[PDB]
């Protein structure tokens, strides 16, 4: 009943909180930090928690969740936990073991959401980005419809409450939506989304197909060189974002998060700082005017931060299509 607990109904009948906590930290950050900041996020009132095999943190995020069930009280049903199937486990016979492996590290019985992390299959193995003798990433060929059938099987087995996708384009989503014998459609498409890349067209598509758009990188990314060019423009330093922040006596980050809430986008926010974690949940304590939203819509410039350019030659690279 406190606005911060607001949820949206998914196309499978389950409910997803509209604000999520992003948990990815680059490898240099101490592993035990994820435990502390996830506990802090739950204390702040975050209930939707986003992770993945790739983030190498599920043991730590699971510990924080279970500790807060044991006590800083939440109940399991109050938490909405997302994991993601990484590209090297897209072959049908390794989809379910990949989920069960994540659940073993988490020490939870189910995930609330399990996503295909990208539409791109990579060579099976222990290295997430497997490379050849020239340092080019090695690709794999998989029918994504067969991968999706095993995701459906995981939902039927009770191991994932809901299933979805991440970083899919409209034609790729359509390949799943128009699959013969489809049992469960994606609940969501988690994509990069912020005022410089507002995803109008993909958002319209998703809404027309009863798929939730979930915004990652909603504050312009953490700007880490593994994934993001440091010469790229700094979203939160934008003088128009800052002028609206000041008008509202908030911060640029809060403006960027509120933008998404008011357009019907579910939004993630990563912070490993206690004060900013507590600040971010204040997105529910103010409103942008319709005039503010039209100005924010005018910041759109089709600028993508997470380009994954070392995967540009993959047949199923998602970002070369218009949307
Ligand atoms: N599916 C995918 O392919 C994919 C890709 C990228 C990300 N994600 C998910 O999306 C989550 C969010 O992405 P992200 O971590 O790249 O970036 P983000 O949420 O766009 O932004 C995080 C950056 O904003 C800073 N920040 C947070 N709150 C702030 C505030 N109130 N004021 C000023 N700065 C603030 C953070 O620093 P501090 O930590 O110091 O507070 C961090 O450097 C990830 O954790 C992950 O869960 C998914």
């Amino acid at each position: 009943m406190d606005p911060k607990y607001q949820r949206v109904e998914l196309n499978d009948g389950h409910f997803m909180p509209v604000l999520g906590f992003g948990t990815y930290a680059p490898p240099e950050v101490p592993r035990n930090r994820a435990v502390e900041v996830t506990k802090l996020a739950i204390e702040a009132g975050f209930r939707h928690i986003d992770s993945a095999y790739l983030y190498n943190n599920e043991e730590q995020v699971g510990l924080a969740i279970r500790s807060k069930i044991a006590d800083g009280s939440v109940k399991r049903e109050d938490i909405f936990y997302t994991s993601k199937l990484w590209c090297t486990f897209f072959q049908p016979q390794m989809v379910q073991p990949a989920l069960e492996s994540s659940l073993k590290k988490l020490q939870l019985d189910y995930v609330d959401l399990y996503l295909l992390h990208f539409p791109m299959a990579l060579k099976p193995g222990e290295t997430p980005l497997p490379k050849d003798e020239n340092g080019k990433v090695i690709f794999d060929t998989v029918d994504l419809s067969a991968t999706w059938e095993v995701m459906e099987k995981c939902k039927d087995a009770g191991l994932a409450k809901s299933i979805g996708v991440s970083n899919f384009n409209y034609r790729q989503l359509e390949m799943i939506l128009n699959k013969p014998g489809l049992k469960y459609k994606p609940v969501c498409n988690q994509v990069e989304c912020h005022p410089y890349l507002n995803q109008s067209k993909l958002l319209d598509f998703c809404k027309s197909k009863d798929i939730v758009l979930v915004a990652h990188s909603a504050l312009g990314t953490q700007r880490h060189k593994l994934w993001v060019d440091p010469n790229s423009p700094v979203l939160l330093e934008d003088p128009v974002l800052c002028a609206l922040a000041k008008k509202h006596k908030r911060t640029p980050a809060l403006i960027a998060l509120r933008y998404q809430l008011q357009r019907g986008v579910v939004v993630l926010a990563k912070s490993y700082n206690e004060q900013r974690i507590r600040e971010n949940i204040q997105v529910f304590e103010f409103q942008l005017t319709s005039e503010d939203m039209k100005v924010l819509d005018g910041l759109n410039r089709n600028y993508r931060y997470v380009v994954m350019d070392f995967l540009m030659d993959h047949p199923d690279y998602p970002f070369s299509d218009e949307y």
